[PDB]
């Protein structure tokens, strides 16, 4: 009669998603529990309510007790898995427990970013038992604590839904072993994005918009050129926040459109300066009044069009 | 009598072509199908129409069934190949199937970029069977779905033609095994290139062109110097989109020519300012009228010359 | 009767804490001492007060003496551990000693930076004996020299508290071995931070503050735009001192707020220039007097609010 | 009687010479030819004029024929060598052939750059046979095609002379094996250098030279400061084309001298502005006339001096 | 009777000292000489004055002669050691020789930079014999050629003193083997530093100093702001020449102080402009005369103070 083991898991943050690296990490907890009568012992010999061991994997205590124990290993791990606060509890009846904080580097496919704020992604963590079916079997999942695992603020990713389930996969020379896979769906956590990149662009565009109120023109033109230089420098300072890809991300569409518009502003300023100096100073005011109300309209139209094209059907 | 197996393949995107790294990746699908009577089974014992297994390579189920199965492995893969949605179907008659999504890191030569938009390149993926000829042989290729594999928008590369075929290569200690090689021809997907690099250069050149309309000269000169600074900064912001090579790419020819022309503009502006302040203000207008129509002509001539030299014979 | 060994340790600096690398290093000393009668020898044969060996680990001299010796190895080391000034002293009575300077690359979890100046962190170094319990056992810890290990100035980290203790962990095929773990708590050593990043920002903000005293407006506006460009460039020059993360660090909050304020300054300057040129030159002075005393107030309020939110309860 | 084999080689381009990496690559061809009567076969059985095999190294066909064959391997290769268009021809008489395109990553010393355009360097490729002397021996070198291997334009390096020769080196447990080493001498291919870095510096220096013609001084001074900023930015944009070294490269001497001269220009402009505003406007013209003819003289003298010091004796 | 061998070494340049990499390289020569009668041979059989072999390590010729030979290997080498011009000479009497140019990648601790021009450092290269004491022993050191090894100009490091000596270290299963360690002391070779970083800063500070001579103020203020921008950009262009560390290097102290002073200059310029426009134009000249002589004094005082604090006692 194979013994039955209950298992739970929880994730506190997921860090380091790189297109080139094709791998990531995860930090969380893990809990194992089962009952085997062979572990039982008389309290008279020990003289203690319970017995415990610290700072050792299941493999080591299994080797030292000379009894089989439910070892495991993550399916796709790379290098080594760090473990702190490892402990294992033994009760006189014969129950057991095991708690471990962990951090694993896992292997991942190549993602398809395209839409940058959207970035709906799937993450999966697989846990496998290193003993055949007859020795031990996963029975039921303990949905303890919060798989969301909110601690403070936010991290590089946020959770939106998840689901754990268990299966059986083939083992060596016949037989099988239990598997326990958790699947996650995540979102880019756009708070940092809106608060760091979009607001400075809004201000830098708005200043170039407002310089049109002037009645002189030379100062207007000088300010326009200076602001275009500042816009180029700002576009640079983002730098490594737009990973080197082949195709276009919506951020890139916005950057290109804003840059073209600012260059148009400087061209219009030169033309207005000449028109004013020639003598037809009346029509310059008309052109100013046209542009003042043309710009916000076109920006709204472009935002709406991009929304329709990239966030719904058709 | 060696059993016969039909195989198909399809590619959805090819990412990460680096001159230094000398390797790339590919993500796609794979399908295998064959028929062996030994797999047959009476429905009375199973009580099911079909039998299936999930999330295991061919090697594992082959080891657990204790029957030979058509395993495989990519010819030049590096590290590990990621697999999702693996499944294998067994029918009571004795047929079989196998579907697997995959992503492989392959080894590649050193390319010769030279012409940057042109970049005609050849990519090849090789699939080999890990069993001798007597056990299994590739028979015919299933041209299923679309080897083009268009999903949405575009990716770092596009497909223009392809061709699959099968051969035989030597195996260990005599005998041979089947091989199935797909060859691709690709193009740089210039849409991102024209929409991100060429249009901003066109605007930045055009503004410096238009400042000549002015009749004052000090403001013209100041604007010219500012625009040359902006052009240098923009040339920088492209940055890592022009990989560090030894030789010249057509983009570099264009950048150098545009920079030289803008420096010429600032020199001409200084000379015109002096000529105007000296007293001969009439000839300055003549020089302006000459330059206004000289520039577009020379740009057209240079574009045509480069086309003739680098895109056809002689 | 297992022989008893006393052990001490000290750390001189800890370098290279990288979020991506997930590892660090440490340089310090180490001392081992114990007594076994078998090592004793008659001074008549040697003719020397003491006997010594140089530049060899414990393993080598243990192999060459053909007597067991207390070897060790760090628990999580990577690659190789560099050793200089290795020496081992043998006294005629039978005592021993061993001194070694060292530098180890250790494995570390993924940290959670969030608050950048705060960065309370935990570092741990584990030393294990490579012989079973019966051969040798750690007895007591020699708290020699200074675990703080102050040498000159400061380094990338500073020490605030520590504690060493010994335990027992399972070994191969039964039995156990001694362990000796030192734990550290560290602080970011904010001196470099305040002296390099904060003072230049204070000056760059202050200059933009002071330009308001002017009575002309065109020069004020030009200076404001120039200063905003300088602020962007300075924000860049810090560059790699703000590691590429997902979330917000308090430095980023400060940068964003300062940038928004400077853009507001340039907008206000344009509006003031128009108001002055229109004819209502009196109210411009009122606006200047308002802003002059509004800015420092808002900066103080923001500093206080951030302190309350991120450095105490609630 | 050891069979005799003739061998040829050719190189089409050499890429990736990095001081830090201490290694490079090479892409070219290779040809092997020899005659052994054991390979002979009667055309009646085959019914074909010749027999061929494709896409396999010599080792594989040697293992499958069960006859010894002249295998080889590059002496210092790293990782794996890529091979395309591999083929081997067998004639009824008993002759043989083998053609292979290849690309190898080789190990290299640390070079001493110093003079950057000069960079005389030595490259060597070694080919070794993996069978003892008795089995096979290199006899004569086939100087086929062009070891220069010019295809189109140029690449990161150019060839100036070469020489191939064969020797014998010790093998395992007595005996020796043939070796075939090709040596190359290369040049930096300065065309890209002169056309991308030197011409923009010439224009940027020339504009600052020409601004002196002016008679006003404020505009002259503003232009001078702007041009010095542009020169700094340009010096940056080269960036990774000047590898991080300790010592000085001739490019660095030129950059430093040009920068110092431009700073001198701005100082002279300030002094001239003050001298003009004081009242002694006559001597300012004399200073202008002095500088106008001083600068080109000093540049010519410096170019000549550097030539004499770093390109000939003494 | 163990044979005696004389050994010499020389170093031509040491390259690649990186704080993060914790390793470096070295390129130099090596010479070995000894005499064993077994190598003797009658000239009648050979018919040659001497016998030689080329391009093979000691191990290979030792394996092929079937006689013991003094092999060696560097103590801390990583990867592979490149060898060119290897040769070994055998004389009829029985003498021997061996010359080899080499380049080795060695392992190194983590250095403590602090003072950047000072950087007194210790480098050590260890050579070990791979045969026990009875076979061969290092006897005396040949101080041939120049351990300084000056060739042309300078390299990333310079030599100031050195000392070689030999010892004995334990070997496998008893016995020992000879060791030969060379120790070096090096200096940063400040010539490049003073000629590339310090002179441009001196000029950039001096121009901002000299602009005070002016009598107008608007132009002075504009120039001051422009020069501060140029100073920021220049501080950037050094970039990777100041490695990312935690603590302060003397270069950083100088940069921060200069930046603060230039910001003070721009503040003073604004205040002077207002004071002049208000009407009290006399005191502005007094302030100019004060600053003109205040600045050089404070710079001299700061240089002296830093010298006293960081280059001597107390």
């Amino acid at each position: 009669e194979s013994d039955l083991v209950t298992v739970g898991l929880a994730v506190d943050q997921i860090v380091g998603v790189d297109q080139r690296s094709e791998n990531f990490s995860v930090v969380g907890t893990l809990k194992l529990s089962w009952h085997d009568p062979k572990l039982g012992f008389s309290p008279d010999q020990c003289g203690c309510t319970v017995k415990s061991f610290e700072d050792a994997s299941i493999r080591a205590v299994a080797g030292e007790i000379n009894l089989p124990l439910p070892s495991f290993s993550f399916y796709n791990q790379q290098g080594n898995r760090w473990s702190q606060n490892q402990v294992i509890f033994v009760t006189p009846d014969g129950r057991a427990s095991y708690f471990e904080r962990f951090t694993v580097t896992l292997q991942a496919p190549d993602f398809d970013f395209l839409a940058y704020p959207f970035d709906r992604q799937k993450f999966s963590i697989k846990v496998d038992l290193a003993v055949p079916t007859n020795m031990f079997i996963f029975n039921e999942i303990e949905r303890f604590q919060q798989v969301v695992g909110d601690q403070l603020g936010e991290e590089e990713w946020v959770v939106t839904s998840y689901s754990q389930e268990i299966t059986e996969v083939p083992f060596e020379r016949g037989s099988t072993n239990s598997r326990f896979t958790t699947t996650l769906l995540v979102k880019r956590n756009l708070e940092y994005y809106i608060l760091r990149i979009f607001v400075p662009l809004f201000l830098i565009i708005s200043v170039s918009w407002v310089i049109f109120f002037l009645k002189d023109y030379g100062r207007q033109l000088e300010v326009a050129s200076g602001n275009l230089l500042v816009f180029v420098a700002f576009n640079f300072t983002i730098s490594g926040d737009l990973p080197r890809l082949g195709y276009l991300t919506v951020l890139d569409r916005f950057m290109i459109v804003s840059f073209c518009l600012t260059a148009i502003v400087v061209l219009i300023s030169v033309c207005q300066k000449r028109l004013g100096a020639v003598g037809k100073q009346a029509v310059a005011a008309q052109i100013d009044t046209w542009v003042l109300v043309i710009y916000p309209l076109v920006y709204s139209l472009y935002i709406i069009w991009v929304y329709l094209r990239f966030f719904t059907d058709h």
